[PDB]
């Protein structure tokens, strides 16, 4: 399954928005995406943060929803946004949706500070 | 020395991320894989792009790792990874390795835009 990023890279400001999209090339494999983000550090594991579908976005735990949330903008495009941004947001962003029980990644995209 | 590439060809657009496979058919001859490019016009050289191996990519100077980047992915498999397309990043890719100095090369895969 491929993606379309947009953006493919940000570089970003502390206390700006910041709004990722991806888009599945293909569509009728899924009708939920997970966003994740890889925080730079000792720990290779990737971060869930969301899941996104027809129903209520699904914030993983201990996010604050004030400042980040998602949306499913059409079948094949997925979107999260960051509100104010924090230093702690600096990672590489991707998209990862199930399909007859594979992982599939979207392409990451980093979004850092300067 | 023979390479099997994937994919042989590849129609890309603007924004999509373009990732490219060689791999040599023979184990032993090379531990690494150069990437080069042929652009035709007004000059027809081959171009290199980067040198995998053991080590970390060897990128041509002038080349953005946040453009382009590439792996050695197994023994004989190496790939060439572009983050995002630009109309500039068209041409035929192919690569190239040396064995007990002699130059190898695999066939030409076209990357362009419809």
């Amino acid at each position: 399954l491929s993606f379309r990023m947009s953006p493919t890279q940000k570089e970003t400001r502390l206390g700006e928005k910041v709004e990722l999209q991806c888009e599945l090339l293909q569509s009728g494999m899924a009708t939920g995406c997970s966003w994740l983000r890889h925080i730079p550090g000792d720990d290779p594991r990737p971060t869930f943060l969301m899941y996104l579908s027809a129903q209520r976005v699904k914030l993983a735990e201990g996010l604050d929803p004030r400042h980040i949330s998602g949306a499913k903008v059409s079948g094949t495009k997925f979107q999260l946004t960051l509100s104010s941004f924090l230093q702690e947001d600096q990672g590489y962003y991707f998209c990862s949706v199930v399909s007859n029980s594979i992982l599939y990644f979207s392409n990451f995209v980093p979004v850092f500070l300067p």
